């Protein structure tokens, strides 16, 4: 997309869950389950506001647990997040690495959701004892997501991708470069 990221509303993803998602990336918060997103896919950095994948809404499905990989199931929940956050690549090198020179993680992994769990989300989708995933993601119609997005913490706040057709497509927009 606009800016070098790698935008794609269907795909593989490594997941893992996080805490504390009130003042995320994309400037309004929500009510339902929500994630971050790693760089590349958000399409902003940080400091810079809203990227493109603000609002979105995915089915997340896991299948694999990369720790542990003899371990079969079960699995949890199919989820619908609202991508609410930046998983930036400062700090994450694991999960959230992926820039346009070597775009997947070190999972192999070309996308990353961080799911938040304050509000829910991570205990629908990780079974006790297995806080990290591999798996799938699609994105939906926001119709497919139960909850309400929070108020505007600052000027330029947007979660308007929850309105767009999937990407391919254009809502918050992107902002400046995507990391190299
Ligand atoms: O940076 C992104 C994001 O990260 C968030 O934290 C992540 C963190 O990055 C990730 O590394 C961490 O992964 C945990 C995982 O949650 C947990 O399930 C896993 O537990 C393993 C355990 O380590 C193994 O020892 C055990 O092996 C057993 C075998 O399963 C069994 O068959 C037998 O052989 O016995 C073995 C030994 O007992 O299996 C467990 C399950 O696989 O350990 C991983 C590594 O620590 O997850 C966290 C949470 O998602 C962070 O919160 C967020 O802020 C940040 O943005
Ligand atoms: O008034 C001056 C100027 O302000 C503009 O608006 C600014 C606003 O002032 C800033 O507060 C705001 O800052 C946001 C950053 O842009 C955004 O990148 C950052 O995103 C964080 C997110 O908050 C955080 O949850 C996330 O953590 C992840 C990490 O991986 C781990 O720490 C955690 O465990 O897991 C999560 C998910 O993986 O990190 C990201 C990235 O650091 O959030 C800031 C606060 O919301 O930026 C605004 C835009 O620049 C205003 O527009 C101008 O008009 C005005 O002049």
């Amino acid at each position: 997309a606009t800016g070098g990221y790698v935008q794609q509303a269907t795909g593989q993803a490594s997941f893992t869950m996080y805490s504390g998602c009130g003042s995320p990336a994309c400037g309004k918060a929500a009510s339902g389950f929500t994630a971050a997103i790693n760089q590349l896919a958000f399409g902003s950095a940080p400091g810079l506001g809203a990227g493109d994948a603000c609002g979105r809404c995915f089915a997340l499905t896991g299948n694999h647990d990369p720790y542990s990989p003899n371990y079969t199931g079960p699995f949890g929940q199919t989820i619908v997040v609202k991508v609410t956050d930046l998983c930036p690549v400062q700090g994450n090198q694991e999960f959230c690495g992926q820039t346009t020179s070597n775009p997947t993680n070190q999972h192999g992994m070309p996308f990353h959701f961080d799911i938040c769990e304050d509000t829910g989300g991570s205990a629908k989708f990780f079974p006790s004892g297995h806080g990290a995933l591999t798996g799938t993601f699609t994105e939906v119609s926001c119709s497919q997501w139960s909850g309400s997005d929070g108020g505007q913490l600052w000027n330029g706040a947007c979660l308007s991708g929850e309105t767009a057709p999937n990407w391919p497509s254009t809502a918050c927009g992107n902002k400046g470069t995507a990391p190299s």
